[PDB]
């Protein structure tokens, strides 16, 4: 149900080896860890969560861009790059949550579909 | 060789049924029609040219936006999105070129990989 | 030395009445209030800081999207749009951290200029 | 009327001394050249028009990415960024196109204002 995306806007490739961490919502405000991976050679972490695990709530998708940039001898701005959403069940039921990065800027995105 | 991948950023969705028109500058500066069609439900565009076909030289997508927003009764800012880039036989040899749109701005980028 | 500036990307318009609160991480590691504010009629927040508050740190910019959505009758993805970073690491610099809104996704920039 | 502001995402700045050529769409459905120049320390492209000039049109802004970037070792992958927009039609209105530059990619948007 969850796929996350990340693509490099200086050489128009995948963002490959991007660490990726998922965190959820606890009942006192604070975020416990959910999934995490590495982004793979296309650019995508597949395989985060299953259907049953992934119940309505506030998620959060950070995205270790400051490691990325660091790694290929580029001076990045942000400490990393945070998205954090509402999972709904009326909604479709599918969610890709795609970033877009520059050292200075970014573009995020989610494509719900079912 | 060439793929184009369009998203809506209103609806948090691909942009289905949007048509793209690709042209490859002549010798005489003008645009000739190379490759069309519309997007599938997953907002691609996939089968437009063979590596035989797409040979060096510029080319440029052309995204009907204003058909697309108008038809979800939605006034948009643009005539059309263009995307206009050098295929380069020394760099990879798969192009995809992405868009994501909203009514009044568009995010366009190259993910080109072997 | 550090403004924030939001459009809205549906409307071709600045973005009106954005909340914005800014965090800087403490020695503990908790995050701060720093200050707040709420845009303009031209999507800007001047005055959040001087150059005097404003020393080295790592700064969060939360920016309360959901809430600016919510109120054009568009049920938006995000809860927030958050730009976290560095500053002021290598002296006193000006930052202008922009967003460009729509409601399944966003885009931000910082500008960082050197005042002499 | 019309104001032209580039920024550069690679480097956190505005994206200085980028050409922008303005064409309008004549009669005959060529384009026509309208209006020209380019950025300055602030990114930004003022002067390029005045109202009494700037009529109902389709308009296209055509601004000259290739040449920037390669000027800084970048090779880039976009011949240019145009945009392509009907102006004016409900009346004057005041338009900023703003884009954000890296080397495979840019965002624009538009500000469109009514003067009263
Ligand atoms: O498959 C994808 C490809 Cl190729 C590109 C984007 C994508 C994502 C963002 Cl944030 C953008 O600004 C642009 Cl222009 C494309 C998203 C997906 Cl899911
Ligand atoms: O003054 C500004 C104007 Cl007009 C636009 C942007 C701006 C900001 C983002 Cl995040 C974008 O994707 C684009 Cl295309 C423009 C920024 C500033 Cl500071």
């Amino acid at each position: 149900p969850l796929m996350v995306k990340v693509l490099d806007a200086v050489r128009g490739s995948p963002a490959i080896n991007v660490a990726v961490h998922v965190f959820r919502k606890a009942a006192d405000d604070t975020w416990e860890p959910f999934a995490s991976g590495k982004t793979s050679e296309s650019g995508e972490l597949h395989g985060l969560t299953t259907e049953e695990e992934f119940v309505e709530g506030i998620y959060k998708v950070e995205i270790d861009t400051k490691s990325y940039w660091k790694a290929l001898g580029i001076s990045p701005f942000h400490e990393h790059a945070e998205v954090v959403f509402t999972a709904n069940d009326s909604g479709p039921r599918r969610y890709t949550i795609a970033a877009l990065l520059s050292p200075y800027s970014y573009s995020t995105t989610a494509v719900v579909t079912n």
